[PDB]
């Protein structure tokens, strides 16, 4: 054979390249020199292919992989065709149960390093020295949809980090919002069943916009705080690179002296916070259901590594009851104004997997996977999670040996007396399979707890009370956090929350559920409640207008760290611009455009009405990446239209729509020279409008303005103007 | 408790209603008077709910389904909470492997009746008498995407019918185009791997628009005929009600005299043939990924029963 | 803690040691220098234990592995004890489904090597050069019984060999009799259900002595041939080392020129053929249900490696129809008088596994696993077997990646486009998961058939006929092979066959089934039917007495290769002798005894009425291996009683019974000096009798005479004399 | 979950309770019970919260654990009284 093209264009270069410049590839082929201890330890199971013969799984070379064995060339297939049966058998059993929740996820390899030793507050080995590099495997996910569902749905996102430390696997299994919907793990199946596709007909996928979800919410006010986050633009992240991560629960740090410190874990995106707007997110689920998974993979392949800063909110044990909320209540956040996040270290995701199924699908994360130096608390949600993540992998990953699946293997030593189980890989030579034993001189042996390399000993927390199935009265407060969140948002973020509730409740068929939810919103904030009510054609009663607002949280009337955009934190590196070409582009504009984008690490996609190439005024041949319909504005952060022969595209409906869609979704638009004739399609005044860059040509001034708009992410002041655009 | 509204507006009318008029409901509650032999035989495993106490799977009534058992109301959860562990255990193991192919599908119960005895050409009992009615269960599906993928993608569609005949189950497992992509079953894993999400990153979902699919097609010209059908508006049906169904293969009909007749199976949509246009189909995957599932469910709820010849 | 004894006597020496001298141990610890390519390839998964810390499966050191985490030291166990839950979870899911048949089995590692190149008749790489060593993993088994059933039952034995060749795994999955019970694989479930424990009450275990088996046999005369073999002493082998092995089916050898030769596979035991007697075998299932497993393991630990010679019955394609029986009928053997077994090579089993579950329980053998140079035939039993062995490990071993379980892995290259599946270990980096592909230049690629390293291509056998569910008329002959077997047995073998049938039929509760089996026996041989009938109180009718015997098999009225014992093939190495001690043994007799035995590789076990030590006449301290009741005569091949203070054990009932049992089971007995007082216990005449060695001392020819008797295995001439004897 | 293949082992004939059993648990391998409840969660209004919790009482009441007093630190320790 020789099916590859003689020019070698079928294989992507093994060097960092921008989105769309090369075909994507398995991580070890794309970036073979990106290494970490975990990735290196996976080399025993990595399989190549070039120059090898095609074989059965038993190693028999296959001569004809195109036909079944039959009696005569038009005869019946013979039972003795073991090659065919092995191949079909393996195919017939490829799928494993998807995760109960968070089935849809995207993962990458990376590393973490602390900024300083935290030995004064924790004996966790991975936080003991800034030179200790811990390999990580991170999986970002949605919650509700199946593995085949869409990425840009409105949902909570999961953010799970597996740290392969020298003293054990530590999984920090968090979400992108600082609280959860419910307080006690006993109600997880209830909440999850309510949000998931309804049982009769299994609709809807990846959406909380249906009766059972809002039925549950309306009857369980503890849910409103996370519901507020989900309804805000936090529910629709621009990318996994631009969202926050939280462990949610209060855990404990344990130092060498044995002092316990309460801690809440945070991940701060170094690319900043950014979200889409609902119409863009929903339409993007149809135009590219794999948008976040693709964005993550391509960012890594381009060298735009996803970077996060691990942060700790630290609370002394004696401060346990000093807030007006319970620290163990997972529906309550700890405002950063009250307890600041201490910056602890940084995690860089720099390599995609080789095989999605083997490494991402089969990865198993569990919050119970902690190491000496960390400990749990009585948070009743966390407590019940401890049982679930070990239990669920017995069916999902087929047995109790799921830690032998390559991606799950610890990189540190593991030895115990556990034996057998389905697909047992490890062959134990210990004469003994029990302890205490004399026949192997009691090895492997227990290790007393100690400052470093000691065995795990639980913090000796005092437990006093009767065996009861009872919620703590301290958790019975449901509206003050939701109010705090609401008052901390900008006016446009508030507007998007009202629109989120309004859209979702409009899809709830039983009107009484909508009314009951509006009543709950009246206990949070009257303006919010009235705005949503008016969109549902509902009138607040007399009594609802007089509900006294909940108290502020420890004197706070707001906390800007809860808003996505209140405090500027934009980063344009890794963003993308759509450039709309014409058949005789003013080469001077493209040169200036592309040079400036490349200096800020902003990528570009050259679009036209057909594939192939167009030739600029000076003769520069410009390769087209996609058509206007092929790569809609939903996929880019901004749109630039260079001058040239505008008449080529002035009547192109698709070109005009590209600008109207981007305009509607608050994206920066820049128009050079005769490209200013497109101002009429988006009805911009002669004197311009903030958010629209316009100039005789695309010089350096035009590009700085556009890049300034991109750092601000979206043009929020345009909101009142999109109402009148048919798009 | 007093949770349902006093006006009873939480319960959908148990009579045929047009799309959007009432919340949808489980079939036996929505249309209690519809029956067939198969639906009646499922009655022994149907479980109600109204007026029963909430129990464990072992039949123990539960007093508090809102909390775990802990040592103190702010204490650690106890290992002896068997009610919590059973409930979470069941939850933890709810998923089963999805189908390798055709994972995305929507189904409904129905019935079949032949127009005339076909005993001159086949001894199949379900075609032996115009009065003999055979319960069916039909599942329509896409091919490539997962069970959580979108309905209005461009793909071939599966049309599988389970006939509960008096002489055994007869499954007629066809698609909505008369041919398949490949000639020999040995290449099925090759073809399916090429159309499915590429192995490094598991993209794209529910789409043949990616390199490996076209790579395979370009090297295996036998695939062109079904690709022609997929690229046409046949690949984006308006509804499962407005598409044709085919068994694809030539099978045989055997009469009582032992004579064989070659046969290709067809399903004609009595609602006619109708497809979307690509831009609409693709946008619809985003606006309502469950559109075909919903449309089938609602047609039946309205009395617009899908009919096929 | 440091629980081992300071003298290091908890650990067995890593040198060959006789049975019982040291605690047995994992193969890689007992014989670390015994290596092969497969054993070396397993090093990536072998796990040690010494000097390692006890951890969870996630690598977290455990401080206290004696207690659960509770609230108070007398309090409730807490759900947060993840260490307890991981440990109990792994325990709770240790078991996997046992094999449907052959669930009881014992295995070992070894190596094979051909005597000469067989390139003229086969292109199989493992048979191409005398210097090519192929690692093997062999599993011997019973058939009916579960994995916890007893070894010495009356049943067929399985003999499966996994050859790890350079061109793929070849599994030769055979039994210890040259035919099977049934002709078509479609009846496998019927036959197996008939022999296994009856469905209402799941009785009996490890036995065909029950109504459903004999009901089936009575209605399916094709079974009679293998039933004759099971009722003979073949059904109760002395050890897996002393039984023959057969592939049963006619397969094909294919050479480089494309010529097909029919072949039947044989394994000849280099230790010779030897079986127990029924009473001994049955009682031994009680005294030591693990006798064969133990014996295999200890033989290998002692350096008595089980050795077998692979041999081929070869039949040219032109001679397919030259016999009275069909070559494709698995109920028919090919008499060695017609087609000799040509010696092909030797297999040596020289290392036990490390972990029984991991290597033995999870091993998967399948007769469809063939390599270029071999092919199948249309034998209808073999044809259906090809479906079953791949299918069954989807549940037994949890999925289609069972070839990734360490013991099953090929040692040669394996690459293909198969992906995913539960417990997937291999991480594929191939950009493509399909062929034909251009994106990886079509690798891995198909390989044309050729003389060496070529792809597999089935032999182009002509197929002609209609699609039918029909037994070939050439298979409808059921009594001549049974008769040929019967007539080839010695007179004491025939008696044992008659006793086997009589005992088994006596456990059949429904008398008409016994009558029906007797009628079938009357179609094989009248002497046989009459003797069985007589033992069942049944009279043959005049018609039965006149049934004409079946024709000879191609002119043969007997074939001595079918007898275990007709042609002497004795081998004493690895056998064991019980030595009954007294409290003042004549040390001189003991020295002569033990050294003679050791010179022939015969083991000894010193027995007494208690454990500890006894002191000989000269002060020699004699370590006691076991008590008379603790290691019954069933477990040894011969018994020797040295002189000394015989009055010590003269009135010991166990010591007297030891000799009565050994006497009844036809084993050699040797009495020195005053030990001759025991002759009265077994009723031996003053003058002596063949089979009893006696002299004033253990000097001169005493040991040579006993070793001659051991070389003949059992004293068959004593049968008439044991008839009485209350033992 | 491994021995009997899943969480629906209570639906294996010999294991089934002969008294009523109703809850919001769904699916799992070899699910036999076909639930008609519009709701698969509680609290729910769409099925008027059925099946419902039952207060503990003298007969036919919901299960409530004896309210044993628990007092101690979180320890992996054998009681001295067991020694
Ligand atoms: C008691 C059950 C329970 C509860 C209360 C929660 N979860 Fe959970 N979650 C599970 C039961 C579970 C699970 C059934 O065990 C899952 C799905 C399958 C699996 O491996 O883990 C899981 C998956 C899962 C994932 C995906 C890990 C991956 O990518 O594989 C994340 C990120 C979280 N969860 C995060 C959360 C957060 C931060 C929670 C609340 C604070 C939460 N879970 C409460
Ligand atoms: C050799 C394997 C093979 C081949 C060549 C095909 N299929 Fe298939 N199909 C499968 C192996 C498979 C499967 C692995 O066995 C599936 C998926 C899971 C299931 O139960 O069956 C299945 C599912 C599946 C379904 C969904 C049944 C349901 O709704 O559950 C339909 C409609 C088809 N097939 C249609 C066909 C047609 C018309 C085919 C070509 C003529 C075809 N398949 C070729
Ligand atoms: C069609 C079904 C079928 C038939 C006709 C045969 N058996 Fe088989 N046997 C199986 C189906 C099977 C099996 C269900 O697939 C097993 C049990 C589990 C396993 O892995 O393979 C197996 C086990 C198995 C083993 C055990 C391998 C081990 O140690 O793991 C041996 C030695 C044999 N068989 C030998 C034979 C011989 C020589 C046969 C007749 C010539 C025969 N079997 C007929």
């Amino acid at each position: 054979d020789s099916l590859a093209p003689e020019d070698g264009s079928h294989r992507p270069a093994a060097e960092p390249t921008p989105p769309g410049a090369q075909p994507t590839a398995p991580g070890s082929l794309k970036a073979p020199d990106t290494r970490n201890e975990k990735l290196n330890s996976l080399e025993d199971v990595r399989k190549g292919s070039e120059n090898y013969a095609l074989t059965t799984n038993q190693g028999v070379r296959i001569a004809d992989d195109q036909n079944s064995l039959r009696a005569g060339s038009r005869g019946p297939t013979l039972l003795e065709d073991f090659i065919l049966r092995e191949k079909i058998t393996h195919f017939d059993h490829e799928r494993i149960p998807e995760r109960i929740v968070h089935a849809r996820g995207s993962a990458a390899h990376g590393y973490f390093q602390p900024y300083k030793s935290l030995s004064d507050i924790t004996k966790a080995d991975f936080l003991s020295d800034p030179n200790k590099i811990t390999p990580v495997f991170v999986r970002f996910s949605t919650v509700q949809g199946g593995a085949g569902s869409a990425d840009t749905v409105r949902d909570i996102r999961g953010f799970a980090t597996k740290f392969y430390t020298e003293e054990g696997i530590f999984d920090l299994v968090g979400n992108n919002t600082p609280i959860f919907f419910i307080q006690d793990a006993h109600k997880f199946p209830d909440f999850v069943h309510a949000v998931k596709p309804e049982p009769h007909w299994a609709i809807p996928q990846g959406q909380s916009a249906h009766d059972t979800f809002w039925d549950y919410v309306s009857l369980q006010p503890e849910t409103l705080h996370n519901v507020m986050w989900a309804m805000s633009d936090r529910g629709i992240p621009r990318s996994y690179r631009t969202m926050e991560g939280f462990g949610i629960h209060t855990f404990r740090l344990i130092n060498a002296e044995g002092k316990a410190t309460f801690v809440r874990f945070h991940w701060k995106p170094l690319a900043g916070k950014a979200s889409l707007v609902w119409d863009e997110a929903q339409k993007l689920t149809g135009r590219d259901p794999d948008f976040h998974r693709r964005e993550l993979w391509e960012a890594i392949e381009a060298g735009d590594f996803p970077e996060y800063e691990l942060g700790f909110q630290l609370i002394p044990e004696e401060d346990e009851f000093k807030f007006d909320f319970d620290l163990l209540d997972p529906t309550k956040l700890i405002p950063e104004e009250l307890v600041p996040v201490q910056r602890v270290g940084k995690m860089v995701l720099n390599r995609n997997p080789d095989n999605f199924f083997a490494e991402n699908e089969q990865a198993a994360f569990h919050p119970g996977h902690i190491v000496p130096g960390l400990d749990f608390t009585n948070d009743p949600l966390l407590q019940g999670r401890l049982f679930s993540y070990t239990d669920t992998q017995i069916s999902r990953l087929g047995g109790p040996n799921f830690h032998e699946i390559p991606i799950n293997r610890p990189t540190c030593p593991y030895h115990n007396f556990q034996r057998d189980g389905m697909h047992r890989m490890g062959i134990d030579t210990n004469p003994a399979n029990y302890e205490p034993n004399s026949i192997n001189d009691n090895w492997p042996r227990e290790t007393p707890p100690g400052p470093k390399r000691g065995g795990f000993e639980s913090y000796q927390e005092r437990v006093e009370g009767n065996k009861v199935r009872e919620r703590s009265p301290s958790f019975g407060e449901y509206y003050s956090h939701p109010r705090l969140f609401w008052l901390s948002q900008t006016p446009f973020e508030q507007r998007h929350i009202v629109d989120g509730f309004s859209f979702e409740l409009s899809k709830v068929v039983r009107p009484y559920i909508r009314e009951r939810v509006v009543d709950q919103l009246a206990h949070i904030d009257l303006t919010l409640a009235q705005a949503v009510a008016k969109n549902l054609g509902i009138e607040l009663t007399d009594d609802q207008l007089n509900i006294t607002p909940p108290p502020d949280v420890n004197g706070l009337k707001k906390d800007p760290s809860l808003s996505l955009y209140a405090i500027p934190d934009g980063d344009v590196k890794g963003r993308v611009v759509a450039i709309l070409l014409n058949d005789e582009v003013r080469s001077a504009d493209l040169l200036a455009i592309l040079k400036a984008l490349k200096a800020k690490g902003v990528h570009a996609k050259l679009l036209y009405s057909r594939m192939g190439e167009v030739t600029a005024d000076d003769g520069t041949v410009l390769p087209i990446a996609a058509t206007f319909a092929g790569a809609p504005s939903l996929t880019v952060d901004a749109v630039i239209v260079p001058c040239g022969n505008i008449a080529d595209i002035a009547d192109n409906g698709d070109a005009n729509y590209y600008l109207m869609e981007a305009y509607k979704h608050l994206k920066p638009i820049a128009l050079a020279g005769d490209a200013r004739k497109f101002k009429a399609t988006i009805k911009i005044a002669d004197q311009g409008e903030e958010g629209i860059v316009e100039a005789d040509s695309a010089d350096g001034s035009f590009m700085d303005e556009l890049l300034t708009l991109m750092a601000a992410h979206r043009v929020w002041s345009r909101i009142p103007k999109i109402d009148k655009i048919p798009a």
